[PDB]
């Protein structure tokens, strides 16, 4: 287990401004993995194994691409080896929990 | 009032992995403006006038830079003309409210 | 005083109908050329060098120009600023041996 | 089975003294070990090649830099389309 905190956004192009079903489809993929999932208005934060996050990201990106012609997906990872890599700690450290 | 939804992250390249202090300074800066501020584990989501968000972004970036030698800040704007640009609608649209 | 130099990268994603957005990407780039900035376009975004306020204004105009033709646009601006060294594309690339 | 995509990556180490060029250079050397076209710019590195290879390269680059510091924030952005080839060349030509 190599825990990290990440943020992902899967954006489909060519379908117009209303793409909520695609964003929802991606979130469903993340939930299939052993990850804590916190969705916000601009993306989804994930907490879990680095490899699992990488697999989930690829699957989320691919599942949306299956229904559209083009997708721009972003993955940001924040990992430190001196403290626990969790969403709770991160939030508590800045008074957002 | 040209409302948009955005996500920002201000990362200082000074001290080690310890930078929660700077993250908090930025959040407080945003809250001085007439913006809805929703912070998550990987950044802060903002809702409000575009010009106000740009101003806030610059100040937040600057306030953190005042204490360190280098800062890498990110601003992502999501704006549409067919529906209201609110955090509430975005979350409701994907069933995450 | 009239120059607070930084290096930045901008990418604009239009969410419209049809497969291809190069037309809008091109439009945004043309906007950058109206400001006193060094412009280095790559396959995933555009790198800019110049005054922070000018980059912010250029960013807003680029985003707005594309939004003029589509219903929704997701635009990204990343700023890299340091006070211990010069903020230029040149120094960044030479430092990397590129 | 090739699945070509274009991506951009930035590996940013936290806590070492504003100057992190040696770490950025290290990440770049890692990308070069993969069969990917590598085009570095002042704010990141653009990659072209197989998706899995890019994901692996991203992981290894992030990990290599993390080996020398306490914290690293790495970003990966993928742009993939099914209606046209996924090359840096085409993307650049399409926009002049």
């Amino acid at each position: 287990m190599r825990k990290v905190v990440a943020e992902v956004s899967i954006i489909p192009l060519g379908k117009g401004a209303s793409v909520s079903k695609y964003v929802k489809k991606a979130i469903e993929v993340f939930k299939k993995y052993d990850l804590k999932v916190e969705t916000n208005a601009m993306g989804t934060v994930l907490e879990g194994d680095l490899d699992e996050i990488l697999k989930a990201f690829k699957e989320a990106h691919s599942t949306v691409l299956n229904d559209v012609d083009r997708v721009v997906s972003s993955l940001k990872i924040d990992e430190r080896k001196d403290k626990e890599n969790t969403i709770e700690r991160k939030l508590k450290a800045i008074g957002e929990l």
